[PDB]
């Protein structure tokens, strides 16, 4: 009860920045995250030891991929961790509760492969999941987590508030669906400009929390430009690991998995970064303005990526 995390001082301020990097030293993270729900939720929110005990099941069922990995997870519930603080009063006791949780299992069991691969493999979760394959396994894979003996870090919530929790994860891990996001964010784009958005309207949170997601989920393009290109290494390291693979079921892959086409890659960031990243951010700052710093962030990266094709690096 008494017993809070401690990081040292540098680590202590950053964290609370948008930017922070969660660092090398994965021993750290776990630690990192108790004290970011410890913050963000209270010490009350969760028994310490089932926190624990699934904090350490969530990270064995994380895998060894360049990029959807472990640190993904605790980078994701970090940018998510940034938004609930910097919006204190916006959000319930519960979406503060199932939200970083929701961040650190939304790509639980990741084999670094697209839903489009896993349909063209013809792999048996695209027979169980025909729609956001691997998004209703990572929920799947949070619920039989929250199940094992010792680790329901939601028993002292009621029935409802524990069916509401369970809801807010489900739909969160959803929204992490890159294919879902382009229509989410149409619909907010159009509800804050005839001014009809309504944060009491339940269908309107679950937008913003959906935008929210795919926010944290892209964070890598928030980060001190180092961080942003070291990161895009391990994402193309997995894209080209698919190309190879579409290349093994005789199917040319598009040019964003082929390795043969990386000198391509500085374009494909910008229409990355002008198609989803900047639109996202920017009406995530309409609907919530302390986030701007991510909005911020993001358009730095956007000229750094410009500066790149330019041959100036
Ligand atoms: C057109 C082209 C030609 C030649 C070479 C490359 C490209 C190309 C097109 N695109 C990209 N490269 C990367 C871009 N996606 C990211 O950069 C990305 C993700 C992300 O899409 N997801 C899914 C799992 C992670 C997460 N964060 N970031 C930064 C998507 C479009
Ligand atoms: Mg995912
Ligand atoms: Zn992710």
């Amino acid at each position: 009860g008494l017993m809070q995390f401690t990081l040292p001082v540098r680590l202590c301020k950053e964290i609370e920045l948008f930017h922070f990097d969660i660092g090398p030293f994965e021993n750290m993270w776990p630690g990192i995250f108790v004290y970011m729900v410890h913050r963000s939720c209270g010490t009350s929110c969760f028994e310490l030891e089932k926190l624990c005990r699934f904090i350490m099941s969530v990270k064995k069922n994380y895998r060894r991929v360049p990029y959807h990995n472990w640190k993904h997870a605790v980078t994701v519930a970090h940018c998510m961790y940034a938004i609930l603080q910097n919006n204190h009063t916006l959000f319930t006791d519960l979406e503060r509760k199932g939200l970083l949780i929701a961040c650190l299992c939304h790509d639980l069991d990741h084999r670094g492969f697209s839903n489009s691969y896993l349909q063209k493999f013809d792999h048996p979760l695209a027979a169980l999941y025909s729609t956001s394959t691997m998004e209703q396994h990572h929920f799947s894979q949070t619920v039989s987590i929250l199940q094992l003996e010792g680790h329901n870090i939601f028993s002292t919530l009621s029935s409802s508030e524990y069916e509401q929790v369970l809801e807010i994860i489900r739909k969160a891990i959803i929204a992490t669906d890159l294919a879902l996001y382009f229509g989410n964010r149409k619909q907010l784009e159009e509800m804050y400009q005839t001014g009809s958005l309504n944060l009491n309207n339940q269908s309107h949170r679950d937008r913003v929390i959906g935008l929210m997601m795919t926010a944290c989920d892209l964070c890598s393009v928030t980060k001190l430009w180092p961080v942003t290109k070291l990161t895009a290494n391990d994402i193309y390291a997995e894209f080209w690991a698919e190309g190879d693979e579409m290349k093994k079921l005789g199917i040319q892959p598009i040019p964003m998995m082929d390795r043969d086409k990386k000198d391509e890659v500085p374009q494909g960031q910008l229409g990355f970064y002008n198609a989803v990243a900047i639109p996202c951010y920017t009406t995530l700052t309409q609907i919530l303005p302390p986030t701007e710093p991510l909005l911020k962030a993001c358009r730095d990266n956007l000229s750094q990526w410009e500066k790149v094709i330019r041959g100036e690096e």
